[PDB]
Formats: structure tokens, sequence, C-alpha cells
């Protein structure tokens, strides 16, 4: 899955 | 100063 | 910080 | 049934 | 996206 | 003043 | 990465 | 008479 | 079915 | 932006 | 859908 | 200042 | 949509 | 534009 | 049957 | 300092 | 797993 | 002075 | 951050 | 007599 | 675990 | 933290 903070670009 | 949502672990 | 499958048990 | 830690990937 | 003060034109 | 968009970073 | 008809055993 | 988990798109 | 990229335009 | 079809991961 | 830098002259 | 349509970012 | 003749079993 | 007949999948 | 007191982080 | 699992002797 | 003091960048 | 990375020792 | 007195201009 | 960058150390 | 009088400053 | 009194000026 994905971690705490997510920004894609 | 940083980008979109960041992973401060 | 940890991956998908994690079973301390 | 299963084991202790089953991360469905 | 865009960060601190901005200048293309 | 500076030129356009001179962000002190 | 799922597709249809995945009923976990 | 179906198996564990299957679904027809 | 389709997966997540579903913009035909 | 980029595409109308936008599905990540 | 028109991309970013279009500008019909 | 330059083309009829200008699209920034 | 589907092919006219279809036996699911 | 779009052609005469089209059958997304 | 284990350490006096443990931690996993 | 100490963090987390410090079951003391 | 961090020291008593951290100001995160 | 000091950046906020200050808990001591 | 920076030193307490700041002047870039 | 100086600019405004005056921290006094 | 440190001394009698400290100058935290 | 700067010894005796300084007539800053």
């Amino acid at each position: 899955g994905f971690g705490n903070g997510n920004g894609f670009g």
C-alpha cells in the first residue's frame, strides 16, 4: 500500500 | 518550502 | 514504516 | 483459518 | 505544484 | 524592487 | 491489481 | 457448485 | 472490468 | 494535468 | 481535451 | 504578453 | 455486452 | 473527433 | 519465554 | 534515551 | 525511533 | 541560535 | 531558518 | 551604519 | 544524570 | 550569555 504522506508529483 | 503532502515517518 | 504482512504473534 | 499475520498483499 | 514566489513573466 | 517573481527561498 | 471474482479463500 | 471465489468480468 | 485509468477523453 | 485518463497504481 | 500550451494563432 | 492564448503551468 | 450464446455452466 | 462505430472493449 | 520487556518499532 | 522495549533485568 | 529532539528539517 | 532540532543529549 | 538578523535587500 | 541584516550574533 | 546546576541557555 | 553589560550601539 502507501505510507503516511502522499503527493504524486 | 516543500512539495505536496510529505511523509514525516 | 512497515510492510503489508507483519505478524508478531 | 490462518496464521498470525496475513497481509493480503 | 508551485512553491515560493513565482516569476516566468 | 527586483525583477518579476524573485522569491527569497 | 485485482480483477473480477476474487473471493479470498 | 462454484469454487472459492470467481466472478465473470 | 477496467482498472483505474479510464479517461477515454 | 497530463491525461484525461488518470489512475495511479 | 486540449493540452497545456495550445494557442491557436 | 504574447500569443492570443497563453497558458501558464 | 455479451456474445449471444453463453452457458455459465 | 470520432469515427463511424466504436466498441470500447 | 521472552525478553523481560520488549519493543519492536 | 530509551525508545520502546526496555523490560528491565 | 527518533532522538528526544528533532525539528523535522 | 539553533534550528528546532533541540532536545538535549 | 536563519541567523536572527536577516537582510537580502 | 549598515543595511538591515543585523543579528548581533 | 547530569549536574547540580545547568545553564540551558 | 554575554558577560557584563554591553552598551550595544
